[PDB]
């Protein structure tokens, strides 16, 4: 099999059903005694804590779910009736994250859209209703975060206070997106330093607020 369905299978053993902490902590142990994968891990994972916990959005938009630790992450402090909407365009992967999802009890307030952002978005207000985001969470290729930026605002997803999340800012990097944000006097941004997920490298998240037109 794959190593994400060595991860599923952990959690699903590990962890107690419809607890999103013991399934969080599953995989960390995993992947930090058995084999790493790019989850954003539990040293970025508590600046999005905090960062969730601090602008309560009711609705977040995740590129990239992967295997769900993000998702689970997020959702599990969502206030009652506030959604995620997650884009993951492996079929594989979608189906894990679901099952993670349903796992950790939260599928109720997460859809997994199984396709590749830059075709989800343009959907997003005539399919799924969505007016606004309230937040971004940029976790998917990472020459892909500023065309799917930009994408965001083209189709109108973007409000004033709309606040973009990017992981791997410094490691892989995401250059152009970095600078653009940086330069714009659409965004305003600050950046956190942190840790790659499982390993003593440094990595950061950078935060940016969507200031309008
Ligand atoms: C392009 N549109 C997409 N739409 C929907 N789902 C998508 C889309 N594009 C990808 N996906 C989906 O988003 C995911 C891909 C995430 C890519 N992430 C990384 O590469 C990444 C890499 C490292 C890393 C660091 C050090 C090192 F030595 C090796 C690797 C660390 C990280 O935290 C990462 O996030 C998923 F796999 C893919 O199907
Ligand atoms: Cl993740
Ligand atoms: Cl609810
Ligand atoms: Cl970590
Ligand atoms: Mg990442």
């Amino acid at each position: 099999d794959t190593k994400e369905q060595r991860i599923l299978r952990y959690v699903q053993q590990n962890a107690k059903p419809g607890d999103p902490q013991s399934v969080l902590e599953a995989i960390d142990t995993y992947c930090t005694q058995k084999e790493w994968a790019m989850n954003v891990g539990d040293a970025k994972g508590q600046i999005m804590d905090a960062v969730i916990r601090e602008y309560s959005p009711s609705l977040v938009l995740e590129l990239g779910a992967y295997c769900g630790y993000s998702a689970v992450r997020m959702a599990r402090l969502l206030q009652p009736g506030a959604r995620l909407l997650t884009m993951e365009m492996n079929p594989d992967y979608a189906a894990i994250t679901q099952q993670m999802l349903n796992f950790a009890g939260l599928q109720d307030k997460v859809t997994i859209l199984n396709g590749a952002s830059q075709d989800l978005i343009p959907q997003l207000k005539k399919k799924y209703d969505v007016d606004t985001l309230d937040m971004v969470f940029l976790d998917h290729w990472k020459d892909r975060y500023l065309p799917d930026t930009l994408l965001l605002e083209k189709c109108g997803l973007l409000r004033k206070g709309t606040v973009l999340l990017a992981d791997n800012v410094i490691v892989p990097g995401t250059p152009d997106f970095l600078a653009y944000v940086r330069g714009s006097s659409s965004f305003e941004c600050t950046h956190y330093s942190s840790y790659l997920e499982y390993m003593k490298v440094v990595d950061g998240l950078e935060k940016a607020i969507y200031q309008g037109p």
